[PDB]
């Protein structure tokens, strides 16, 4: 596969793309504050699933807003009002304080968006697109959360930022770990937890970390939504990837993995 691949610098050119690259991306990050917009786009080849998404959210008087597209076709990287979501950010801890400055969106097919991450909670909510939306989707195990909600209608994303330790247990308990066999996901890492809210399934998936070339591997609960390719991709900056997601309890237990004809 071939993709133009560019610098922040803005200077481009065709990259043929290593085995197992095979999307095309571009990457921007956009900041209007004040008067003035800047903008910082890279291009380059990517590994496989990869989905597009946008996201938008106010800092003080700053928006942030944060882009990516792929696609599959040589060069397909080549050259390339609405409703009222309510926003904040982490950076300013804007969100965690409470003080939630409000949104109009760009476009029409924008929703209003919540993304809660932590390994330090960063949240961020605003306005963006997903090819979820309107849905909800999420992951977490024993030091992990990451959760995404995407609604169709105006202001519904107000409220009180959303954490962990207010989801009531589910019943469903996984095994949980990150890391590799060796590291981390050793049977004296792995161990059951509670799941919680609509993270009703138990989930293992594997694949390459995407940034070094290392295997890497994650166990715990997450919604039905979670057990998705793209979106574990883009949480754990991972490719080429096995997912298996199961509702009885412990059916997470490594001893139980299965390959899905990767195959
Ligand atoms: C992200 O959306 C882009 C935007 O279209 C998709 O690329 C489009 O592909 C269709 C089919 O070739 C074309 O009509 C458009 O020319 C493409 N858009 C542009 C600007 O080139 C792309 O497929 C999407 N990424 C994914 C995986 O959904
Ligand atoms: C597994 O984990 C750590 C690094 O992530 C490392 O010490 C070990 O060698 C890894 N195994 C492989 C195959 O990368």
């Amino acid at each position: 596969l071939r993709c133009m691949q560019c610098k922040t610098n803005g200077d481009c050119r065709v990259e043929e793309c290593a085995l197992g690259q095979d999307l095309c991306r571009t990457t921007i990050v956009r900041l209007w504050e004040e008067g003035e917009e800047l903008e910082l786009v890279e291009k380059s080849c990517t590994c496989s699933e990869k989905t597009n998404r946008t996201l938008s959210y106010r800092t003080g008087l700053k928006i942030t807003s944060l882009t990516e597209v792929v696609c599959g076709l040589d060069l397909c990287n080549q050259g390339n009002r609405y409703l009222e979501c309510i926003s904040c950010g982490s950076s300013d801890m804007s969100c965690e304080r409470g003080r939630h400055q409000s949104l109009q969106c760009r476009s029409p097919e924008e929703q209003c968006l919540d993304v809660v991450t932590h390994w330090d909670d960063r949240h961020l909510r605003g306005c963006g697109y997903l090819p979820g939306c309107p849905g909800s989707n999420g992951f977490h195990n024993n030091d992990t959360f990451h959760f995404l909600k995407c609604c169709n209608t105006t202001k519904c994303n107000e409220g009180p930022i959303l954490e962990l330790e207010n989801l009531p247990q589910n019943g469903r308990q996984c095994y949980s770990c990150k890391g590799n066999s060796t590291h981390g996901c050793s049977s004296e890492e792995t161990f059951l937890i509670d799941c919680r809210g609509p993270m009703n399934q138990c989930l293992v998936a594997t694949g390459t970390h995407e940034p070094k070339n290392q295997s890497y591997m994650v166990r715990g609960c997450a919604t039905a939504s979670m057990c998705q390719h793209a979106h574990l991709g883009d949480a754990f900056s991972m490719c080429h990837i096995d997912v298996s997601c199961c509702t009885k309890s412990g059916c997470n237990h490594p001893d139980l993995d299965v390959q899905y004809r990767s195959g």
